[PDB]
This record gives structure tokens, C-alpha cells and sequence, in this order.
């Protein structure tokens, strides 16, 4: 049993079925996001068509349930796929706010639910993710939008737009340098997607050896009592 509940084995595997259908100090988030906003900002049928998807794109953050969400993927695979038009979705989806992470899941959702009849939505996303990951882990930004970050690749790892393999290798670089933001963004990533990790067989034994490292680590490295409670709290959520 890798979910808890059954609405999760739900949401995260039974998605719609869309190849059904036609061929057809700063002024900050993150410097990443301030980029892609100004690259989105910057810019008749086809303005008609862009009228439709910046309406699109901007009730995006209103599709708060799974048939919402499942309803604005169909809505674009049928109105609005478009080279250009799947650059500014990815580019909605990667400016998420950090005040709304209850999005996160929905926005993972949609990605996978669109990648079998246009996989680099999932592609440019995670390109994107990997490369605000990599940032973060060298850098010392508010804590905040880095736990963004890495909660969104937590929900894409649980659609398997990220492989287990991927999110191991983000595990495992945050764990050689086991510092404050380091420890924290780690939690945050356990918590999202560790038990998903833990219960998969293909995973498990690495989740377990890298789980049962962090615990050797807390001891080992005389963490201040604040991030050794915050690593025991992450281990005991995956491995009860």
C-alpha cells in the first residue's frame, strides 16, 4: 500500500485519459521567478486566441479540485495547444506564489495529466524545477520559496514527472552538505514525497539507507536541537 487514502491512489494515478482526442536586497519569490514574470510580461485571430489564454492562465489559480483541474487540461488541449501557448502555461505553472502551495498538487496534476499528448509541458517545468533546485542548494533567499520549490517537485515526483531517481540524487545533494537551510529543505521534501519513495519497491532501499544516514547525521554532527527534532519528525513520517 503505497497511499494512505483511497481518494490519493485516486488522484495521483487515475487521471483522464486525454490521447482520446484529436490530433490538434531585491525587489522578489526567487530571482527565478522575477525572470520568468518579466518574460511573460513582455507580450488577429491569434489575438483573439491570446485574449483567451491569458484568461486561461489567469484562473489557473482557481482550479482549487481535481475535476476543476481535470477540466482546464482539456480546456487547453482542445483551444489553445500552441507551441507558444505551452511555453506561457509552464511558465504560469512555475510562478505558482509561494502563499499558494494548496496548488501545488493541482498544478502537478494537470502537468501529467497533459504529458502524454505533449510531454514538454512536463519537460521545460522540470528543467525549470532542477535548475531553481540546484540554485537554492548553493546559495544562503527566504526559506519560504525554497520550500516551494521543493514541494513541487515533491508533487511531481508522486505523478512521476520527476523519477525516483531524481528526486533521490536532490536528496542526496542536500544531504553532503547537511547545513540549517540544507536540513530544512530536506524535511519539506521528505514530507511531501518520502513515503512514496519509502513504499516503492524500486526506491525503498535507497529511501531507507539515506533516511537511516540523516538520522546518523543528527547524532554525529551535533545538529542544534531545532533541526535534530525536525530530522527525527521527517524520518518517523516515512518510516513509522
Amino acid at each position: 500500500g503505497i497511499w494512505e487514502d483511497e481518494d490519493a491512489r485516486n488522484f495521483y494515478e487515475n487521471l483522464i485519459d486525454l490521447k482520446a482526442f484529436v490530433p490538434a536586497t531585491l525587489e522578489l519569490g526567487d530571482e527565478a521567478e522575477d525572470l520568468t514574470k518579466k518574460l511573460l510580461d513582455e507580450q488577429s485571430t491569434g489575438s483573439h486566441l491570446k485574449l483567451i489564454v491569458d484568461a486561461f492562465l489567469q484562473q489557473l489559480p482557481n482550479c482549487v479540485n481535481r475535476d476543476l483541474i481535470d477540466k482546464a487540461a482539456m480546456d487547453f488541449c482542445m483551444n489553445m495547444n500552441t507551441k507558444a501557448n505551452r511555453k506561457k502555461l509552464v511558465r504560469a505553472l512555475f510562478i505558482v506564489p509561494r502563499q499558494r502551495l494548496d496548488l501545488l498538487p493541482f498544478y502537478a496534476r494537470l502537468v501529467a495529466t497533459l504529458h502524454p499528448c505533449m510531454s514538454d509541458v512536463a519537460e521545460d517545468l522540470c528543467s525549470m524545477l532542477r535548475g531553481d533546485f540546484r540554485f537554492h542548494v548553493r546559495k544562503k533567499i527566504n526559506i519560504e520559496t525554497k520550500n516551494k520549490t521543493v514541494r513541487f517537485i515533491g508533487e511531481l515526483t508522486k505523478f512521476k514527472m520527476f523519477t525516483k531517481n531524481d528526486t533521490l540524487h536532490c536528496l542526496k545533494m542536500l544531504l553532503s552538505d547537511f547545513s540549517h537551510h540544507h536540513i530544512e529543505m530536506a524535511c519539506t521534501l521528505l514530507e511531501t514525497c518520502g513515503r512514496f519513495l519509502f513504499r516503492s519497491p524500486e526506491s525503498h532501499l535507497r529511501t531507507s539507507v539515506l533516511l537511516e544516514q540523516m538520522m546518523r547525521k543528527k547524532q554525529a554532527m551535533h545538529l542544534d536541537a531545532r533541526y535534530v527534532t525536525m530530522v527525527e519528525n521527517a524520518y518517523y513520517y516515512c518510516n513509522p
